[PDB]
């Protein structure tokens, strides 16, 4: 119904976003987080699926910004998770466990397990997350199960690929996100679903993370559908 | 400023081009030709390293003037190129393709082989997952054989497996994307490559896409510093 079933988002421009207004770099990722809210929320109610959403940013001091980027989870659990909740979005993650914080774990568990009944809009965070990484991590498990006989290296496809990646948690006709938007005038898409953006749409705006709202959204779906047209 | 070294490009817009002239669909495809010429020579001359070309369901007589022209290709292209010291390597599937198709593949690479200056590297029968897909093939069967430990996986290993392995190690990711005739979408092209690339598009047409487009590219590539 002339809606994208699954959107990918790059937000970027947070940094830039608070040198603007003469604030510290920490205040421009918390209107960021708004930005998500206000973009999840309205998501939501216009009929989108899932939205893997991607903090990437190439503005730094990478200590700095591997920083406030593991901090998000913690933070986003505590002031915008309930209301999320409430408006029955399930959130989920997607990228590398190992190296994370104790107290970020918790709240990425606990977002997933308070949201994990809901049936609407799925939220998917791409947190330390890194396509080629993605693959790579796949094709352990994939060689492994080579070695344990339980496939064939014939039976390797495209297909089952895509059961091993990171979004194989997601439903089977939505893994792939049929849009990418990217914020702040960067046109590249920075290691974001490289296998599963394969075929995706492509929208790029010079709009700034914490400035992109609604009206941007319907903006960029208003785009993706005269895409269809040409 | 100064020149990307790995370029690919997405070829399109040939049979829109050819409609607005009133044309078939074949010579659109002919002039495209003619503009792959033109750009394999400015980008050899500005001293780009390597050109990734993708070309990329049509009438049953286009396949038959469609495979005509790698033979012509060959014929009428091929040695100019080779003459400017271009090398012409293929990625991709190859066994798919017809004989006479395929001969005329292996014979622009053996006349080209020992070749110093730009790497023409056609993309054709590809698919970036289908490359994939066959990198973790090989290295899975490579294991099998007890000849890679599983801990031997890595990032490196998977690009060692891609077919642009062929390119030198410094050269196989492109360093910018352009891709033509105004579609905003990667197509499969090189995803794993590709990753970090500097992306540009362009409403022109792949047949009007000459060296003022090339180093519209290239002058926009380097204003994102
Ligand atoms: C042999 C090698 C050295 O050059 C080759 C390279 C690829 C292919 C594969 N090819 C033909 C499909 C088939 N019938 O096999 C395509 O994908 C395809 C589909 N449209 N166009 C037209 C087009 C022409 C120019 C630009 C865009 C599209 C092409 C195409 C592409 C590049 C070139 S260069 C000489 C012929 C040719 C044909 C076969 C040979």
């Amino acid at each position: 119904t002339q809606v994208p079933a699954h959107i990918g988002i790059i937000m970027d421009g947070n940094g830039r976003w608070a040198k603007k207004r003469m604030q510290p770099r920490v205040f421009g990722h918390k209107a960021g987080m708004e930005a998500l809210q206000t973009v999840t929320k309205a998501a939501n109610k216009l009929g989108v699926k899932v939205i893997t959403v991607y903090a990437f940013s190439t503005e730094n001091r990478p200590d700095q910004e591997v920083k406030f980027i593991m901090n998000l989870p913690v933070e986003f659990y505590d002031n915008y998770v309930p209301e999320l909740h409430a408006n029955n979005v399930k959130i989920q993650m997607i990228g590398e466990t190992d190296r994370l914080p104790k107290q970020t774990f918790e709240a990425l568990t606990k977002a997933e397990e308070l949201t994990k009944n809901n049936t609407g809009l799925i939220l998917n965070f791409a947190l330390n997350y890194g396509g080629r990484a993605e693959i790579t991590q796949a094709l352990k498990l994939i060689s492994q199960d080579v070695l344990d006989a339980k496939i064939n290296p014939g039976d390797i496809t495209e297909e089952l690929i895509g059961n091993y990646l990171f979004t194989q948690h997601l439903p089977k006709d939505l893994r792939d996100p049929d849009l990418i938007i990217r914020t702040s005038g960067e046109l590249r898409l920075s290691n974001f679903l490289p296998w599963q953006g394969a075929y995706s749409e492509l929208y790029f705006t010079d709009t700034l993370w914490p400035d992109f709202d609604e009206a941007a959204l319907q903006e960029a779906i208003l785009a993706y559908n005269r895409r269809h047209r040409r």
